[PDB]
This record gives C-alpha cells, structure tokens and sequence, in this order.
C-alpha cells in the first residue's frame, strides 16, 4: 500500500522544511527554492499497520510549477501549508484547494482529506489568529488544522500522523470503490 500526499502552499511558507523535518530530521535556514514536484518516501506505521507514504514537495512560486499534472491523480490527502506571519499566504489557501480539487478530480470532493499547517510558530511576528485559521477549516467541511514549527520540530510528528491515517483511510476507500461501486 503506497500512500500518495502532495503539500501545497505559496513560496516560502516551509514545505520543503516540514518534509524534511518529518523525513530527514534536518532542518535548514537556507532558502533553497523548490523546481517541480518530486517526492520523497518514507515507510510509517499507521494505527500499528505499515505503509510507505509517497511525499510529493511542490514549488510554491508559480514559474517554478511543473506543466504537467497528473501526479495529482490517484492522491490520498493534500497538506495545505500558509506561514502564520504572513496574512497573504493564509489569503490563498482556497486557490490550492482548489487547484487541488481541479488536477486530482476525486470522486466525492467534499470529503477528500486535507490537513491545514499553519507553519512558522516559533516567530514572535505572528499575524493570523488561531480562530481565524480554524474558522476556515471548519468552512471546508471540517477538515483538521496543526499549528507546526519546522525550524523547532513543533507538531511535524503530529501533524503527519494524522496525515497517514486520513490518506490510508482515502486509499481504502477508493479501493473499495472500484471494486465494489455503492449504487446510485
Ligand atoms: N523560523 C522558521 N523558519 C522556517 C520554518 N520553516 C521553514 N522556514 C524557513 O523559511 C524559508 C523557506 O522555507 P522552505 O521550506 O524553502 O519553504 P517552501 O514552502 O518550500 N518554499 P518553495 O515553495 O519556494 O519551495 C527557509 O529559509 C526556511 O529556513 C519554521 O517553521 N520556522
Ligand atoms: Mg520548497
């Protein structure tokens, strides 16, 4: 069972630092802008079952942005990720959703698994409010919210478990769909 995650979210909000702080343990303050999408592999145990999750990094800056697409097809949870000192970042959130929504068509949006990283919380800057990020996940029906540090290892380990279980969850399911469709 290979689980597929693709993290999306503007340039520079900690993508690559949060996949490399849950996979590698290691943490740069060295700006290195992510070109495509590429993915790492990491094997977990969800719920005492194991599974290798597929990880898919993207580039936040839209030059960067592969053409092609249809890595998105066939995913079991995107990560939306904003920088909680960046209002701007926070602001975009339903456009990734949305580009999401668009490039991997599952069937049955509105209970795709995604999970909301609000990244950067070791800063003394911060700018959106807790409410106002869980006010926003509740408006999309529910889905969770981890407030995370990359830099300090704040809720990485959390967050991806929760991840995990929600993608091997979507993994059954579509499963299950194509071979035993429910009826209309
Ligand atoms: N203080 C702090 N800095 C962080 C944190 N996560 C990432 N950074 C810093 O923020 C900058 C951008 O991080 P990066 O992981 O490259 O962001 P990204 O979302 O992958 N950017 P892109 O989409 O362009 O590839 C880096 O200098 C990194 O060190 C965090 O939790 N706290
Ligand atoms: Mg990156």
């Amino acid at each position: 069972v290979l689980l597929k995650v693709i993290i999306l979210g503007d340039s520079g909000v900690g993508k690559t630092s949060l996949m490399n702080q849950y996979v590698n343990k290691k943490f740069s303050n060295q700006y290195k802008a992510t070109i495509g999408a590429d993915f790492l592999t990491k094997e977990v145990m969800v719920d005492d079952r194991l599974v290798t999750m597929q990880i898919w990094d993207t580039a936040g800056q839209e030059r960067f942005q592969s053409l092609g697409v249809a890595f998105y097809r066939g995913a079991d949870c995107c990560v939306l990720v904003f920088d909680v000192t960046a209002p701007n970042t926070f602001k975009t959130l339903d456009s990734w959703r949305d580009e999401f929504l668009i490039q991997a068509s599952p069937r049955d949006p509105e209970n795709f698994p995604f999970v909301v990283l609000g990244n950067k919380i070791d800063l003394e800057n911060r700018q959106v409010a807790t409410k106002r990020a869980q006010a926003w996940c509740y408006s999309k029906n529910n889905i969770p919210y981890f407030e995370t540090s990359a830099k300090e290892a704040i809720n990485v380990e959390q967050a991806f478990q929760t991840i995990a279980r929600n993608a091997l969850k979507q993994e059954t399911e579509v499963e299950l769909y194509n071979e035993f469709p429910e009826p209309i």
